[PDB]
């Protein structure tokens, strides 16, 4: 839907987190939608090795970016239902066309379609590189991976969403189960919501190299809890039991109303012009006006629906109506709007009064009459009127009081108020017939589209009055039923599609309401047919060469097939076919890879290049996946006992950990590039009421910090504007010291105070009461093990600040990772056989094995020595030949700027001549620099000649080792982090699991640190799948930028003994 990311990000600002080295939280599921990945990488012909290597090198980040702990599940579009094949045959003609058109005159994608002879090689590839993954990487041994390839019929993202909801339908669910989807495609972001599970989130890509490219997760706990601010409004007006998971469903129902990939949109929404904050009031109003939900699991209510259709219908109206459309207009509309719903529930609430004023006098008259029909004498003599709904009669007492009055009556009550009722005033009193004129009286009293429109629009059916109209409309509004449907429920029909190239009026969906709508499941076509179905004769050739319907000519408005005319002139060549074809012609099952240390068999490569065959150490097997359904029903909306808000998981989001207040509003927020023009969720922050002894609490502590996304941080000083508090370790006891500010800190305190209330404002729509306090805090950044053995609690060198409002004090959910252990002995630290490396002269970054104790504190191991030669030299030689060749000099700025500078001088010039000369861009972080060019290629060159030289390896049986000769890479990711590296400093990657294979060694041609996260590019030994060339800078893929926690620094020794 055209703008809808946009749209959500600027109204509900907090959603997406940056994916930037800190922690993420974990996942239990990671669900990859693959498609769009094999098209990005067949792109920018280049080789089958390159391209597998890229896809793999695609889908490995994406994996270990997530780290799933349960299931990884990877899916390809099989063949999809009819309601698709029209824009998959727009979009694969367009192709063939454009290739045409462009490129050959002024590799065919079209491949990548289900039964092509490149998709048969592809999951022959695919296969190879899951299994050379659970053979080698660690952290791809204990997940289920799960391949559901195009040999199975369906959209990945269907094929995904129907085990999701296979999964969450049984009765052992995790109630709390985190789950992960990366796509492309806005539309997840929906889907997602539509599965009613907290905790889940999109890996997604920027929007304005790989490990150099910026992933978001976007979150969808946070999303709720926004979207339960934007409706909760209601509540007290709806006139059915407020829920917002129904509400959420409606809203769903809204949104693929508006745009889906299935039906065509309808005309006119203007969506990039600010409509959409117009199209959610409308049905924000609508959802007043009805009697339920417009969802019913899936199911549509066309009769809500279509009160819901009116509003949409005076938009379509209205807008007709106006000259251009800008935002200036829908902020004017919004306002209209809400404005009319108000009056129109005024009214409808004076209404609602008025007919209770009736029923009341129309009840009282009788009894009145009957009562002042007996003349005073000399109070129990006569009947009480008692008053029975209480509330109503206290909201309303001026009014009844002023109806005794004038009927001559009392409002009586009890001394409880339990009971009210009228009386006759009878302490108030002859021809006294005229009391009964003046009760009559009394009572009496109480008793008291356009033309240019219709034409406007027939003029559009025309181009592209009758009763084929509510042929149309009825096809159009049965589409909302099969996308909702396919979307809660599955796929309700392989053949159902819209059959015209154009949406109705939204006026006129009205006419379509009028059906019964059911499907008929059917069943999806064989590859071929799909294969025909879709393709132009224009890439013919990848059809099996063997076979109107076909133009070279053709909003696409492309014919639609005839599927009866094709099956049958199709079945003539059918018995032809090889018996390969034959196999590409038919199904295949999700396929399920396990683990498994006692398979040791030998897997050939189906790839050239960098590949080769998984030998005596291979350990997969793969299997058919089958999911165990039964009588099971779905599950619709929240598990039971599932967390939500404040007792959420640790990791994810939520606006429920601090007292507030939320608001539409136009707060121009700046999520992306410019402010936006609508409103945002406003949210005020509410102070919590000391100060002394707060900082007496938590000094030292452990606090939480960065609300939104609350992070465990230790907590430093507490400045103030006259005040700091300051945290001492006082060796066991950390405790407070109270103090003046020094001048440059009052400074800072005060430029600190007002940089953060209007950055929150600006770009995350939180507006502070105005800053008391301010919080001093360090961020958690791992373990780190001590000397005893134990392991605590690592932090952050860089000091963040944080208003002390949004300081929360503590959490339900407490990341796991971060739980401080106490010590282990020798044999669980390093179990026997267990694998590690090895510290200490004999070989510095040794692969060690644990063979068996020698004391308890002392171990003995098999180290391999990998290598008999000295390292090599050249980033060394060059990293000293760079800075000898580059001189720098303190102001009272390089060679380089003295001679820029000694040429703008001489030319007396301007201006342009500068913004020229600043084409080549060298600008990066502080702490980062690099290797020339030169030297780039000279290590590359040297390194490509030393890694010929004939060289052995070694093994050693050793004994008497200490402890700490010994590391486990695995988790001591702060320790290696806290080496040095420089340019030229050989290197060793470290890590069991990761893009590169463990043991192999490389230079650092540079770094470059994202302020607190350091990452080291190197340039590595041998190739590596996973490389590239720094952008031509090389000429093999000898390249990787890596974070230090994955490497060992052979050349600065500093773990060594």
């Amino acid at each position: 839907i055209p703008k809808f990311f946009h749209f959500i990000s600027e109204r509900w600002p907090q959603i997406s987190q940056l994916i930037d080295g800190s922690q993420i939280p974990e996942f239990d599921n990671l669900y990859l939608d693959m498609n769009s990945i094999l098209h990005n990488c067949t792109h920018g012909r280049l080789s089958e090795e390159e391209v597998y290597s890229k896809i793999f090198s695609y889908i490995d980040h994406l994996f270990h970016t997530i780290k799933p702990k349960q299931t990884f599940y990877m899916a390809i579009d099989g063949v999809a239902p009819r309601a698709k094949m029209n824009q998959q045959r727009a979009r694969r003609f367009r192709t063939a066309m454009d290739a045409e058109k462009a490129l050959q005159k002024a590799f065919d994608s079209n491949a990548i379609t289900p039964g092509t002879e490149f998709m048969a090689k592809l999951t022959e590839n695919l296969k190879y590189f899951i299994h050379d993954k659970i053979t080698n990487d660690t952290r791809w041994q204990n997940v289920k991976v799960i391949f559901s390839g195009h040999e199975v019929p369906g959209e990945g993202q269907h094929k995904i969403m129907d085990y999701i909801r296979a999964i969450r339908a049984q009765e052992d669910y995790n109630p709390n189960t985190r789950h992960c989807i990366y796509g492309l495609d806005a539309d997840l972001i929906i889907l997602g919501l539509s599965t009613h599970d907290h905790h889940f989130c999109l890996l997604r890509e920027e929007v304005t190299t790989l490990e150099t490219q910026n992933f978001f997760l976007l979150h969808l706990s946070i999303l709720r809890e926004y979207l339960a601010l934007e409706f909760e409004e209601i509540t007290d007006s709806v006139q059915f039991e407020y829920d917002f998971e129904r509400v959420l469903d409606d809203f769903i129902f809204v949104l693929f109303t508006i745009g889906n990939d299935f039906l065509p949109n309808l005309p006119d929404l203007h969506l990039k012009k600010g409509a959409f904050p117009v199209l959610l009031q409308t049905f924000k109003e609508a959802l007043q006006h009805m009697d339920g939900y417009i969802n019913e699991q899936g199911k549509i209510n066309l009769a809500r629906f279509s009160i819901w259709l009116k509003y949409l219908s005076d938009f379509e109206y209205l807008n007709f109506e106006k000259k251009d459309i800008d935002v200036e207009w829908f902020n004017q509309q919004l306002e209209n709007i809400s404005l009319e719903g108000e009056r129109k529930r005024t009214r409808m609430g004076k209404k609602l009064l008025m007919k209770q004023q009736k029923k009341l006098i129309g009840a009282v008259k009788p009894w009145l009459l009957k009562t002042v029909q007996r003349k005073v004498t000399s109070d129990a003599d006569f009947e009480i009127f008692p008053l029975e709904d209480k509330e109503l009669v206290r909201a309303n007492l001026d009014f009844l009081k002023e109806f005794a009055f004038d009927l001559g009556l009392i409002l009586a009550h009890s001394k409880s108020k339990d009971l009210y009722y009228f009386k006759l005033d009878l302490d108030s009193i002859x021809x006294x017939x005229x009391x009964x004129x003046x009760x009559x009286x009394x009572x009496x009293x109480x008793x008291x589209y356009s033309e240019r429109f219709v034409e406007w629009k027939d003029q559009y059916y025309k181009d592209k009055d009758t009763d084929s109209l509510k042929e149309m409309t009825e096809n159009y509004v049965g589409g909302l039923q099969w996308v909702l449907y396919y979307y809660y429920r599955g796929c309700p029909s392989w053949s159902w599609y819209y059959r015209y190239h154009y949406a109705p009026r939204i006026s006129d969906v009205i006419k379509g309401i009028d059906q019964n709508i059911e499907f008929h499941k059917g069943q999806p076509f064989k590859p071929f047919q799909q294969l025909m179905a879709v393709l132009p004769e224009r890439s013919k050739n990848l059809i099996p060469v063997v076979y109107d319907f076909y133009p070279n000519e053709v909003v696409v408005k492309i014919s639609f097939v005839d599927q009866k005319r094709l099956v049958e002139a199709m079945a003539p060549y059918d018995a032809k076919l090889s018996p390969d074809e034959k196999k590409r012609n038919s199904f295949g099952t999700d396929l399920i890879f396990i683990f498994n240390p006692q398979v040791d068999t030998v897997y050939k490569t189906p790839l050239a290049g960098l590949f080769n065959d998984i030998e005596h150490n291979h350990c997969i097997e793969r299997e058919f996946i089958p999911e165990s359904m039964e009588n099971v029903k779905f599950l619709f909306g929240l598990p039971k006992g599932a967390k939500l808000g404040a007792s959420s998981l640790a990791g994810f989001p939520s606006l429920k950990t601090l007292p507030l207040t939320a608001e539409l509003a136009y707060n121009s927020s700046v999520v992306f590039n410019f402010p936006s023009k609508q409103q945002s969720m406003v949210l005020h922050i509410q102070d919590l009421y000391s100060l002394s002894d707060l900082a007496k609490r938590h000094m030292g502590k452990i606090v939480y910090s960065r609300w939104p996304f609350l992070r465990e941080s230790k907590l430093l000083s507490l400045i103030t504007e006259e005040t700091v508090y300051e945290g001492v370790k006082s060796g066991k006891l950390t405790k407070v010291i109270e103090r003046k500010p020094q001048d440059f800190e009052r400074k800072e305190f005060r430029e600190l105070k007002m940089t953060l209330k209007s950055n929150y404002q600006r770009t995350k729509a939180i507006l502070l009461d105005d800053i008391s306090a301010l919080a001093k805090v360090v961020p958690v950044n791992g373990l780190v093990r001590n000397s005893d053995g134990s392991y605590s609690k690592s932090f952050n060198e860089t000091i963040e600040y944080y208003p002390l409002q949004l300081i929360v004090e503590d959490v339900k959910n407490k990341d796991e990772r971060y739980i401080e252990k106490e010590p282990l002995p020798i044999n669980k630290e390093f179990p026997k056989g267990s694998k590690v490396v090895f510290l200490g002269d004999y070989a510095y970054g040794g692969e060690a094995t644990v063979d068996g104790y020698n004391s308890e504190t002392r171990l003995k191991l098999t180290v391999k020595k990998g290598s008999l030669r000295a390292e090599p030299n050249i980033g060394k030689v060059r990293a000293k030949l760079d800075s000898q060749a580059l001189r720098f000099y303190p102001t009272q700025x390089x060679x380089x700027x003295x001679x820029x500078x000694x040429x703008x001088x001489x030319x007396k010039t301007v201006a342009d001549w500068l913004s020229e000369a600043r084409k080549p861009f060298v600008v990066v972080s502080l702490e980062s620099d690099s290797l020339t060019k030169a030297s780039m290629a000279a290590v590359e060159s040297e390194i490509i000649k030393y890694v010929s030289l004939p060289d052995s390896s070694e093994q050693k049986k050793l004994a008497k080792v200490p402890r700490e000769a010994i590391l486990n890479a695995e988790s001591s990711y702060v320790l290696l982090r806290s080496q040095r590296f420089h340019l030229g400093d050989r290197v060793m990657y470290i890590q069991d699991s990761g893009k590169v294979p463990l043991h192999s060694k490389g230079t650092v041609v540079g770094y470059t640190s994202i302020g607190k996260n350091v990452s080291i590019q190197v340039l590595f030994d041998n190739e590596i799948i996973a490389g590239n060339n720094f952008g031509g800078r090389l000429q093999t893929r000898r390249g990787l930028g890596l974070d230090s926690s994955f490497l060992l620094n052979l050349s600065d020794r500093q773990l060594v003994y």
